């Protein structure tokens, strides 16, 4: 299930992380190969993980993308995607976030978790995910997908990483106990303006799914999630788009709010 050969894995890798490290678009990868599998674009995605931690970046995450069954459907996919959370990706709540090193980035409120026992799939589901999660972190994705185009192509983006560039986390961390992440609601604010509402669900009904299907899909690759990884479980607002000069604010209910800059 792979059209890829290992040199054009190795040189997309490097094409694609380069539009990200020199903050350019390229040309979706899927248009020179549109063969291109998602093994293809896993691999690629995994020889970028491999790119950044040969320069000794550290791999702090995970997160989770097309975690909403509509645009699985739109997208004709069975699975949500995941891609990986580069150290330098972290922005601390109401940091300062240069948009010059970005594309054309858009903001998503999202809940995180860290878990506190290894997940593994195939075959796991929210029941297995819940002993695990440790606790729940209010985090805020920046997207940036490297990709000049307009229309979302689930294998590209797989490619460039699930379009990750920066996360904000802030708020305050809860025990599951605490948090009823169906209803858990968050309000997205940019410029004093109320720009997004939604709840926790619009994570596949059930944000600790997310983690499940992560798990899931790792196991297809003989991976899994150890204990004390970071997963950001997926969008729960429609995405924003922010620029220099921006300032937003995510509220979480009952967990405080995430902030930042953007110049
Ligand atoms: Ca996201
Ligand atoms: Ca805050």
């Amino acid at each position: 299930n792979r059209t890829l050969t290992r040199e054009q894995v190795l040189a997309l890798a490097e094409h694609i992380e380069n539009a990200e490290l020199n903050v350019h678009d390229i040309g979706k990868v899927t248009n020179d190969f549109p063969e291109m599998t998602f093994a293809d674009a896993y691999d690629v995605q995994w020889e970028i993980r491999r790119r950044k931690e040969a320069r000794g970046n550290k791999i702090v995450g995970l997160k989770m993308g097309l975690t909403s069954w509509a645009k699985m459907a739109q997208m004709g996919v069975e699975t949500p995607i995941y891609g990986f959370l580069a150290d330098y990706f972290s922005v601390p709540d109401g940091g300062v976030v240069d948009c010059s090193k970005l594309i054309h980035p858009k903001i998503e409120a999202e809940i995180s978790v860290v878990t506190k026992a290894p997940l593994h799939g195939p075959g796991c589901h929210l029941g297995d995910v819940i002993a695990a999660i440790d606790y729940v972190i209010p985090t805020v994705e920046v997207i940036d997908s490297r990709y000049e185009n307009f229309k979302f192509d689930p294998i590209s983006v797989v490619a460039d990483n699930a379009s990750s560039t920066r996360f904000i986390t802030g708020g305050r961390m809860a025990s599951l106990e605490e948090v009823d992440l169906r209803t858990l609601g968050v309000v997205m604010e940019k410029n004093g303006e109320v720009v997004e509402l939604g709840a926790g669900a619009a994570v596949l009904g059930h944000p600790l799914s997310s983690v499940a299907m992560l798990a899931n899909l790792l196991a297809e690759r003989g991976e899994h999630i150890p204990a004390g990884t970071f997963i950001m479980t997926g969008g729960i607002t429609a995405a924003v788009p922010v620029a220099p000069g921006d300032n937003i604010t995510v509220r979480y209910q009952g967990l405080g709010s995430v902030s930042a800059r953007f110049i």
